[PDB]
């Protein structure tokens, strides 16, 4: 096990962080190669009622919801994917958070949506292979006014600050919890931004943010415990060199 922001360097317990292909990297939106063949990304199933419940948990390292089956995600012919589990990635007071950067800009903190290729029944197959596993990733900003779906999650951080702790919370719509404009992002493979930091994931950035308020912001980073008696804050990675790694857009940058 490991921790961020000290002691061990993960590749002294797990070697693969040491790999080349790995996650997070710093996106520069001018140098992405243009892909018109990557298509608006499709999602079905993601409006859950409220029943069954879903399981929110504090493992030391973020917030993770655990998500039904019956969620698909298509990344484009051939790359259908099931939804697995969210979590985030955050800062602390006055200090941004996300995990991807572009053009060196971090942003306040960062939503993954972690989903298993169809050709694999079980996650332990799919890890370290290409495209086995599919991360959709949303950058999170300061808008003036609160966000009411990431509200009933928010709202339920208290009840499991401690760490290790565990609650369960109302089906909801989880597409409310990403960005609008499902037809600009960014693509490219990597790994898990953790330990094991397993390679062959496909990364898929939206463009467009979401909103969130500045109380808001402050109830994810402030809320939970971490491992000892430390906060649960900065808990992202270091963005890592794309080692000629290719950043595909699906829409044309553009100009400013
Ligand atoms: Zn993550």
């Amino acid at each position: 096990h490991w921790r961020y922001g000290g002691d061990p360097p993960w590749p002294r317990v797990s070697p693969a962080c040491a790999g080349r292909f790995q996650s997070p990297v710093d996106i520069r939106p001018q140098l992405a190669a243009f892909s018109p063949a990557l298509r608006p990304l499709e999602l079905s199933g993601f409006q859950l009622p409220p029943l069954p419940e879903l399981r929110l948990r504090n493992n030391g390292h973020s917030v993770q919801l655990t998500l039904p089956p019956g969620l698909e995600m298509k990344l484009g012919p051939g790359r259908e994917y099931r939804a697995l589990q969210l979590h985030l990635h955050w800062g602390a007071a006055g200090r941004p958070g996300s995990e991807h950067t572009v053009e060196g800009h971090r942003f306040p903190a960062e939503i993954h949506v972690v989903h298993l290729s169809t050709k694999y029944a079980r996650v332990d197959e799919a890890l370290g292979r290409p495209g086995g596993l599919a991360v959709l990733a949303a950058f999170l900003e300061e808008g003036p006014e609160e966000n009411s779906a990431y509200e009933q999650l928010l709202s339920r951080l208290e009840e499991i600050a401690e760490e290790g702790s565990e609650t369960q919370v109302p089906g909801l719509d989880i597409s409310a919890l990403l960005p609008s404009d499902f037809s600009r992002y960014f693509q490219y493979e990597g790994s898990l931004t953790t330990p094991p930091c397993a390679q062959g994931v496909i990364w898929t950035v939206f463009n467009q943010t979401v909103s969130l308020s500045a109380k808001q912001l402050h109830t994810l980073s402030d809320t939970l415990w971490g491992p000892g008696d430390s906060r649960l804050q900065l808990n992202f990675r270091a963005t890592q060199p794309l080692n000629g790694r290719v950043i595909e857009a699906s829409f044309p940058a553009g100009v400013d």
